């Protein structure tokens, strides 16, 4: 169920587009849905990679579509629901089970053990494919494919950060899954420098609800070409494809 | 503080150029940020008119920027913070008070009770003015002015609204503020709408939106909408 | 279905048990359920009403019963769903539909509109009757019946209450219901008469989270013998009887 | 400072009274108060030292009172916030900071950074000492003293408990901090605790710990700290 980037590359991107490595920004676009709350369970990685496919049915579809978290994890045996998963093997199961289901249909119960039941689900939301994007081309597939689903070596830090600009510490390992949305840039005071330079970031949508960072998301600085990766974004790295 | 549409119009429409009135969304072009949630506060007013100068920030400047309601119902004099207020009286305490703060600054906290304090705010983002919408030119201004920020006359059935056509009554006076951000036409007969957001979460409505009837000239209200609509400029 | 007070608490109040009317609050017997939230949709009705068989079933059963009040505003005909319903016609539907189901297996959707499927509920929950509180008997029934589902005439001070003692408006005619949990008195330093006073008051559950008025109570103000009534709560009273 | 254990029982328990050691429960007697829930916040020394002391408040004066966990959060220096705490040091600073606020003057905003604000308060509600409770001393503790602030060693079972019988792993060591509010037994005793990751966590934000009839058996850990507060 993987295609090769560099093949996936050439059909999105425009023959004549020219890359604007500044900013771009998903929200402004109609490309994100609204952040979710994964509450008392370790389903990041259902979040991640359904949040990706909201995301492509957006803006593949300009349309609403809101799926079910918990589907996936009541059902992707490839997964342990609570206990953790993988974005690939999540986007497998959503292939192999035949859809996503609305989140109407199957509610989040978090922890709360439930069995699978796909005779809950009316319509069903199937992706056909996925990419991987390879850690020097963050910014291009951001642009023409949409937002991705990654891997983050999280903290404490990051665990209890509540807006602002971020200088907390990184985890060891990665060990939670989101989604990059954006990137962008602003002049920030640099401090080991003694005037304003500029700042790149990436722009990331947590699973925490609304309440954590900034509205939900965070802002983690990034380079010019966006190579530079804070808190290891990326290291998995894939958009869903339809 | 107010300016006057027809200068307005003037300066904003391109020479030459022609408008579409069939459809046209600012969430596809770069003009609406996400939806928000008042809680049990009637701050409405304060979402209506700070996401209005959210939306022309990010159409004027190409980035998202997210301002402080709560600064307005903390610190707005001419309006009565979770007890209601107006949308001219919301613009002209943000260019007294000497602009809006961050989001992050400055955070919401509804109905708790809380002194002015900004001094907690580190960057200001001002208006210059604001311009009231003739009712008879939503279209016109959405499309070159953007987002317009409108009352509204909401009833039980449109606080009940959780997706499809809306079919449900209107209020008896206009008691809400809401933000118009673009209208469309489905073929349903052609239906033409105006496309709303509100501030009530993403689990109101459709996402926190509703489509609301309109004419092909967009003439027709529906609720009363935009009785008062202003766009705010830098 | 409806039982007479005076034959009930005959029943429920012991012989030789005398009535202490400064304080009981069923809180600190184990007599009430979490506070929940009826979010964007005016379901009170049904958080009151199943809110006090919530806490029948506590004190007579002495476990965790946690209903449904979606299935009522899905389900009684005899009330309006998020347009409203009576406290009473809650209670007979109750009855006629078969009792009440688990909050797990008929989820709150607030103002989504849900058809009725009593097919979802596996295990069901019956009362037997209810009966109407005098205005007089509020802190007798409260100590021999327990909590009482209640109207309240609630004003905008009253949806903006944060906590602390209050002193905001009341509305003109009862427009909410409530659960009266219990009743206290705390001295209050009077600014004023220079004498501290005995301030006398019930304890009222509500239906819009913890994070409204003191995790999601309000403390109003009555008399010794419990029969001033502040915002005029109980106009309507009543307790299910299993 | 911390008071003896021998004096404060010969004290509490009273003449000739004698241990039920098979069931007690103080949600039924007047010492418990309604479930809370940190959030994402590592504040659970915080839940639990003030919940013991809201326990306390209720038996010794017979009425309810919520206190303020953020103020702890917020101004005890002996204590790391929401990355962590003692349930020692935060009676000591409760002590020190001159009392509990209420939770209507100090609300809860836990990860949200605050500074300390004491101002914030009008009445305050002091403790005069609290005492440590004896491996083998949990049950007449808890029914002569009250609720027990202990430390728990909490799995990711524990915290994906959402009610039944429990049969999950402990956790490797001690690093989560609850109330222990009773026991009972139902052939099988247990623990009462009380958590404070809200009431849609485990039943009703309970959970049973197996134990035996004296008390001695310890799951998770359980009260390898264990301190009740005094009035
Ligand atoms: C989601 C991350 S979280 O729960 O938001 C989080 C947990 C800890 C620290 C910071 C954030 C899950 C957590 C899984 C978990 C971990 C510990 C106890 C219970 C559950 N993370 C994952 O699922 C990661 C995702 C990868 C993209 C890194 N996967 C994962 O941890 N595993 C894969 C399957 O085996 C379990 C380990
Ligand atoms: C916000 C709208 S709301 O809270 O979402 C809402 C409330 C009631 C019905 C429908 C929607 C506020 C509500 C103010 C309020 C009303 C009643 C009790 C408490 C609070 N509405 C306003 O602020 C409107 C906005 C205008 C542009 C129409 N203004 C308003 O109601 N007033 C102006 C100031 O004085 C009070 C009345
Ligand atoms: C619940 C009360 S509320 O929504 O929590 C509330 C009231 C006042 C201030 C803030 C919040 C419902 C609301 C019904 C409603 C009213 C107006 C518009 C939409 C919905 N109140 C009731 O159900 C009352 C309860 C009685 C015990 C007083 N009943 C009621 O309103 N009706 C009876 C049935 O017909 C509809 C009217
Ligand atoms: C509360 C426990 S918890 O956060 O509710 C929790 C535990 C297990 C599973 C899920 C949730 C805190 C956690 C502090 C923390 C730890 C790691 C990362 C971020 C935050 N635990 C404590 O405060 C314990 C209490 C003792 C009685 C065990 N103490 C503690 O962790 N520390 C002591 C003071 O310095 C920091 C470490």
């Amino acid at each position: 169920y993987e295609a090769n980037y560099e093949d996936v590359i050439k059909k999105y991107k425009p023959a004549d587009a020219k890359l604007d490595r500044i900013a771009y920004d998903w929200r402004l676009h109609g490309g994100v849905t609204p952040v979710k709350d994964q509450a008392l369970c370790g389903s990041c990685w259902a979040f991640s990679s359904v949040g990706s496919v909201e995301s492509q049915y957006a803006i593949r579809k300009k349309a609403l579509f809101l799926f079910s978290e918990q589907e996936l994890v009541d059902c992707s045996v490839k997964n342990n629901g609570c206990y953790g998963g993988y974005i690939t093997n999540a986007f497998d199961d959503m292939i192999d089970l035949g859809g996503l289901c609305s989140q109407d249909d199957y509610p989040y119960v978090s922890n709360l053990p439930e069995t699978c039941n796909l005779k809950r689900c009316n319509e069903r939301y199937t992706i056909k494919s996925y990419v991987s994007i390879p850690d020097d081309k963050f910014k291009e597939a951001l642009r023409y494919l949409g937002p991705i689903s990654i891997s983050i070596a999280a903290s404490d830090d990051f665990a209890f950060y509540r807006g602002g600009f971020y200088d907390g510490e990184c985890g060891a390992a990665p060990n939670h899954a989101v989604i990059l949305v954006g990137y962008g840039m602003k002049d920030i005071y640099n401090e080991d420098t003694g005037r304003m330079e500029k700042f790149y970031y990436y722009i990331i949508k947590n699973s925490w609800g609304s309440d954590w960072g900034e509205g939900g998301y965070i802002n983690l600085e990034t380079d010019e070409n966006g190579y530079k990766k804070t808190c290891s974004i990326g290291t998995e790295a894939y958009v869903p494809l339809l």
